[PDB]
RNA sequence: CCUCUGGUGUACCGGUUGUGACGCCAGUCGCAUCGCCGGGUAGCUAUGUUCGGAAGGGAUAACCGCUGAAAGCAUCUAAGC
């Protein structure tokens, strides 16, 4: 596997340990924890580190791929972190955040109101756009699923929760 | 379930035909589908009255995902959520 072939780099003053098979990363945004498969083994020399199959399955490979993008992405995440960027279409659409909840009105006969995950913080300069970020990506992605599904685009218009970059198919009635 | 609206209510009250009897008048009783007719207490009852299928958890079906390699890309899955 060319991914478990290759090594990740630790920037600075993000500290990488171990217990058992339970991997823990610390740095400035805070902690983060990765178990371990069976299959696979980490060594930690200089600044770089090295995932490496215990047997020669390809399933051994297979794991060792998966817990080095793991890891980098936590290694990355830890020291700067990610954001998502989320933008409302459609006349009257509105948010806002108060604290740790966002209040959405996407065109219901009620308010929405969203709490929001430990971890994951939200601003909003304009009532169309949202900016959140984290240090956690897969909570990150989960977050903005949500608020996606609660309105979803459509196709005629495009109204509805879209991702930044993400490309909408339209098509034309009749 | 029987407070209300009603039905039934042959041991409750009354009107009335024929006949026989209580010595006779008066007053009563037997029999005639409870003789026939008009009402009706409790109980039972519907067509009457009241109530019920509310709300909430947990695991899932199709389906929709997050992160993610095998397969440097992509991918809801193989680890994990």
């Amino acid at each position: 596997s060319r991914v478990a072939k290759a090594p990740v780099t630790v920037p600075n003053g993000v500290t990488v340990t171990q217990n058992g098979r339970q991997v823990e990363v610390k740095g400035s945004k805070g902690t983060l924890s990765f178990n371990l498969h069976a299959l696979v083994e980490l060594k930690q020399e200089e600044g770089k580190l090295q995932l490496a199959p215990a047997k020669e399955s390809k399933d051994a490979w297979m794991q060792a791929g998966t817990a080095r993008a793991v890891l980098n992405n936590l290694v990355k995440g830890v020291s700067e972190g990610f954001e998502r960027k989320l933008q409302l279409v459609g006349v009257g659409y509105k948010a806002a955040v108060k604290g740790t909840v966002v209040n959405l009105n996407l065109g219901y006969s009620h308010p929405i109101d969203y709490a929001l995950p430990e971890g994951v913080t939200a601003e909003t300069p304009t009532a169309t756009e949202i900016i959140l970020k984290s240090a956690n990506k897969q909570l990150l992605g989960q977050v903005a699923a949500e608020i996606r599904a609660y309105r979803s685009p459509e196709p005629y218009k495009g109204k509805g929760v879209r991702y930044s970059d993400e490309v909408i198919l339209r098509k034309e009635a009749k």
